């Protein structure tokens, strides 16, 4: 089943997307040209460990070997960061980050565009955030999830875009992937309301091309099937009794943190 979390789960919860959060703020400045996603993995890793005293979730996690996915322009997600593998002008690049504080997850992405930036990556990646956007301002008790997969949908399709199909967002908490999922589209399989108390992950990924992906050899990263430009932001959420709170909010996030219904 799905688990309400408690109020003091709740703080657990706001403590623990902060650090998240933080970890993109931080990291920031260090994203340009010439750097690479092994050092990017290095800095962030640190930081959970040393100055936040958290750990990250993703490392170890079914084996993978590094703190954060750090994923480049075609890759849609879960690539692995590598002291090899150098950002240039142009490049669209997601990190996402999972840090585990008190034993509470806190998950939560961005774009982040390098150097010079293209007109097709920053479309990409803006129409990205604003259907995530769209879909936090959906969420209250008593809809369906099925209605926000539908939403994002819609909006993106509408762009001239595709929504992935695979790697939906989650219910978390204790666990880093609980129940429900959580689809960027919509399914007629999908029937879940929402109720004050749960948390969980909205996590769209948006490809300029064709929807299909396809995992890679090395078992983690994930590319577009046509090699299009892939883009991905997400937040962590409680349900209140009127909306919603992002847990994960950033100050570069142009949504407020609580959002009221009524
Ligand atoms: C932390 C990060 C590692 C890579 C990966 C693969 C598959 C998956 O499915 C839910 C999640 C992850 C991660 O979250
Ligand atoms: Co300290
Ligand atoms: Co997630
Ligand atoms: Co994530
Ligand atoms: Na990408």
């Amino acid at each position: 089943a799905i688990s309400i979390k408690t109020p003091e789960d709740i703080e657990k919860m706001r403590v623990a997307g902060r650090l998240a959060a933080e970890v993109l703020e931080m990291i920031e400045p260090y994203v340009k040209p010439g750097v690479s996603t092994g050092e990017l993995d290095r800095i962030c890793n640190d930081y959970i460990v040393n100055e936040q005293h958290a750990v990250s979730a993703c490392l170890g996690y079914h084996g993978y070997p590094k703190s954060v996915c750090i994923s480049i322009n075609e890759v849609v997600c879960h690539g692995i960061p590598d002291d090899a593998k150098l950002l240039k002008d142009g490049d669209i690049v997601n990190i996402d980050v999972t840090v585990i504080k008190d034993g509470f997850h806190g998950d939560t992405s961005k774009m982040f565009i390098v150097g010079k930036p293209t007109i097709m990556g920053e479309r990409l990646c803006r129409i990205t955030q604003e259907s995530l956007y769209l879909a936090l301002r959906m969420v209250k008790p008593g809809i369906n999830l099925r209605e926000i997969g539908a939403a994002i949908q819609k909006f993106v399709e509408a762009e001239g875009f595709s929504v992935v199909r695979e790697y939906c967002g989650h219910g978390i908490g204790q666990g880093f992937h609980e129940e429900p999922q959580v689809l960027h589209y919509d399914s007629r399989e999908t029937n879940v309301v929402l109720k004050p108390g749960m948390t969980f992950t909205i996590e769209p990924m948006v490809n300029a091309g064709k929807k299909e992906i396809r995992t890679m050899k090395d078992g983690w990263t994930v590319k577009t099937k046509d090699r299009s430009l892939s883009a991905q932001y997400e937040h962590t959420i409680v349900v209140t009794d009127n909306g919603c709170e992002i847990l994960t909010l950033r100050k570069d996030d142009t949504i407020p943190a609580i959002i009221s219904h009524d």
